[PDB]
């Protein structure tokens, strides 16, 4: 039996041309694993596949379809090829040898690349003359943007394949293939899980072999304190094994689910924090952190210091997080990765650290020496980090940079959005020196994304590390109290999502949105959807106008753009919105997809449903985690639009409109008010509806009187009433020489010399 570690990364020759089903196991998720060796191969065996098969997949279509004429013109959906693609020539480079290759540019002209994601630095390509007989497994080594516009790219071939290129000529042509696949999100955490010893995973005793009994963090034992002095000022030394020490929670600025999840993350070696949207958890976050670092003598056992591992999976929330801890802590923070917009965390990356003629002075002569006479680019961050207290990178990077992190030694690991992480994401993070572990996320929301379906549904492979331990029975904590939603809006995920959320008393203050009877309304409607020839999506031309003019209606009302926010479901819908949606006039207006807006937060959001038909396609609306996100992201204003009727078949989505149903807020058109004549209420329910409100007031001319003296010829607005800012279009009249010629220009313009002056 070949081990996970044997098992060749890239996919082989027998894998593509001869139909074998390499064995695979589903994740027990109801039960504990035999072995932790099998646990280790069944996770390799999963991703691996994950990987390959579409590139399999593709390679076995493509060479089905080369007898077809039609090749250049057909879009593949997981591979992408470029054509009549030479090697040129070598370089050096300081990773080693590249190789220059140019590809066929006159079917890429539509390509821009500076937004393209195609050929970049680290994907897969495979070489082959010989309609694949044999491939050239190689990764894209620099690009450059004017260098992409003339096609040609630089290769770092792997150890096989260059073995093979011993023998090409510059005059072959090779068919290039890529996968549409981020390749370094799979490469480094499969090398680091090949790498991993099965010894030197930890907590064996509870991922594994799945028990109920979560202990202390060993370094308890020995015994120690903690000062709690900073976090109430932003005190006597307290033992956190007994809860009644504790502080207050006013002091700490905390509520009581959010002192119990301090308490318990600081207590607990695995405690994984369970928080609804808008309850927050990064303030917790920060409150952790802020009491660890206070109390190093606790932890801290050598001379030696071991640095605080903060991963996490996009570099944004990396990025407000360590804003964040630089309220309380403003030294030794560093982080990793390039990748980063934020400013006040410029200063801190690895590259400025290594900066600084200071930096370059107090360097070990020895180090100096050789520097003079990879191994310099090394020594330099070790000693950094030694230097530091908090850490930052993503999962990524955390497989990337693996072997620094077994020289470091971090004691302690904390992942944010635990339940966007696979599984497999985390085995690579965790060392053996690893003494506590903390989780902080929400399995209910959305989890990590598999490129196979199969996979997906048939061997739960988008099973997070999070919700397996949830599911496995292994102790939470669950963050209650919300802070974002307004309680209309929170009626819709309780009791049909959330047992029990009770709502902070700083939502009961939220005003009401003017020009509208209600503040969350769902307008009902049967019109059928419209497919597209490219891709699965599905926009509705109807929804999207109405959307579009309620957006427009909104800003009348003095709302600013940058408080509304459009969501839809679905990519061909928010490909229509945008043809909807000349920049002059909402500008501003964010328009993203409800999976791609995780974690955002907006005043007002008008979500699109989308799907409408007769035969109860309902799509994947149908799963309750994407609901749970799209219908709880807005403060104060959830306008919504869709077919009730098939969406009845849903459970979830039935429970839901019941609910609708019992307040009224629910009907085929929606009741509009003007502000400056209450008594009007107007139903609007297409985009042809809103002509009757221009303005956003009402259809009656405003009739005020402007301080040149004519009346203003806009109708009813409730924008600038003391018009101000308006110009008036009528004729001036004013008399301005002495032969009582009257002005000719506009009353709004200034008095030009009589043209008689
Ligand atoms: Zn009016
Ligand atoms: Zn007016
Ligand atoms: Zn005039
Ligand atoms: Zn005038
Ligand atoms: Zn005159």
């Amino acid at each position: 039996v070949e081990s996970y570690r044997t098992m060749p990364i890239y996919p082989t020759y027998n894998e593509v041309h001869l139909d074998e089903r390499p064995f695979l196991r589903p994740n027990i998720i109801s039960g504990k694993y035999d072995s932790t060796a099998i646990y280790l191969d069944t996770h390799f065996r999963l991703l691996r596949e994950d990987f390959v098969r579409p590139l399999r997949e593709g390679i076995l279509e493509l060479l089905q379809s080369f007898e077809d004429q039609g090749l250049r013109k057909r879009k593949f959906d997981d591979i992408r090829i470029y054509f009549d693609t030479r090697i040129i020539t070598p370089m050096c480079s300081s990773s080693g040898i590249v190789y220059k290759v140019q590809f066929d540019t006159k079917p890429l002209k539509f390509v821009r690349w500076q937004n393209s994601k195609r050929l970049l630095y680290g994907s897969l390509v495979c070489m082959s003359k010989d309609n694949f007989e044999t491939f050239l497994f190689a990764t894209v080594s620099n690009r450059e943007q004017e260098d992409l516009c003339r096609g040609i790219v630089q290769l770092c071939f792997n150890e096989q394949s260059q073995q093979l290129l011993a023998e090409v000529q510059p005059s072959d042509s090779f068919l290039m293939v890529e996968t549409t696949a981020y390749f370094e999100a799979y490469r480094h955490v499969l090398e680091g899980l090949q790498e991993v010893q099965e010894e030197d995973v930890p907590f064996q005793r509870n991922i594994v072999e799945c028990n109920s009994h979560v202990k202390e963090p060993r370094y308890l034992l020995m015994g120690g304190r903690y000062d709690f002095t900073p976090l109430i000022e932003n005190h006597p030394r307290i033992n956190v094994l007994d809860p009644g020490q504790w502080p207050s929670k006013e002091a700490l600025k905390l509520d009581d689910s959010q002192m119990e999840a301090l308490q318990f993350a600081l207590t607990r070696e695995l405690a994984i924090i369970q928080g609804p949207p808008g309850t927050g958890k990064t303030y917790v976050g920060l409150k952790i952190v802020q009491a660890l670092l206070t109390n190093e003598s606790v932890w801290q056992i050598s001379l030696q210091k071991f640095p605080i591992l903060v991963v996490c999976y996009t570099n944004h929330a990396l990025d407000q997080f360590l804003e964040g801890i630089y309220n309380c802590q403003k030294t030794s923070i560093v982080r990793v990765g390039g990748r980063s917009n934020s400013e006040i965390l410029k200063q801190f990356t690895l590259r400025e650290l290594r900066n600084k003629r200071e930096f370059r002075r107090n360097l070990p002569m020895h180090l100096r020496r050789a520097y003079m006479s990879a191994e310099l680019r090394l020594q330099e961050d070790l000693h950094i980090l030694k230097d530091a207290q908090v850490v930052g990178m993503t999962t990524t990077g955390a497989a990337k940079y693996r072997q620094i992190l077994q020289k470091v030694e971090p004691r302690i690991v904390i992942v944010e959005e635990a339940a966007e992480v696979l599984e497999a994401h985390t085995i690579a993070t965790l060392s053996k020196a690893c003494q506590h572990l903390i989780l902080i996320g929400d399995h209910q929301q959305l989890r990590p994304s598999a490129n196979v379906y199969d996979l997906a549904k048939n061997f739960n492979l988008e099973v997070s590390l999070f919700e397996r331990l949830v599911k496995v029975n292994i102790p939470f904590v669950r963050l209650n109290y919300q802070h974002r939603m307004c309680p209309e809006i929170a009626r819709l995920l309780t009791p049909h999502i959330y047992q029990d959320l009770e709502n902070h008393p700083s939502v009961l203050k939220y005003e009401k949105i003017k020009g509208v009877s209600s503040n969350l309304f769902f307008v009902e409607h049967n019109f059928p959807e419209q497919e597209i020839q490219e891709g699965k999506s599905h926009q509705n031309q109807h929804e999207a106008h109405f959307v579009v003019e309620l957006c427009k209606y909104f800003l009348c009302q003095e709302y600013l753009p940058s408080q509304i926010t459009i969501l839809t479901t679905y990519t061909g819908q928010l490909f229509c919105l945008r043809k909807l949606m000349p920049a002059k006039t909402f500008a501003g207006v964010r328009v993203h997809v409800v999976d791609k807006y995780q974690g955002e937060e907006n005043d007002i959001i008008l979500l699109s449903l989308v799907r409408s038909n007769q035969e109860g396609k309902v799509g994947f609306l149908q799963i309750s985690n994407r609901i749970c996100v799209a219908l709880s992201r807005a403060k104060k204003g959830m306008y919504c639009i869709g077919n009730m009727q098939m969406l009845a078949k849903v459970p979830l989505w039935s429970k839901i409109i019941h609910t609708l149903r019992e307040n009224n807020q629910i009907g085929p058109m929606l009741r509009l008010c003007c502000q400056n004549h209450p008594e009007t209420h107007t139903l609007v329910s297409k985009a042809s509806d809103f002509q009757k409100v221009p303005e956003g007031g009402c259809s009656l001319p405003c009739e005020f009187r402007l301080g040149c003296g004519h009346v203003c010829t806009r109708a009813c607005h409730p924008y600038d009433s003391s018009h101000k800012e308006f110009q008036c279009m009528k004729p001036c009249q004013k008399v301005i020489c002495q032969e009582g010629h009257r002005c000719p220009l506009v009353c709004f313009q200034e008095c030009q010399p009589c043209q008689c002056s």
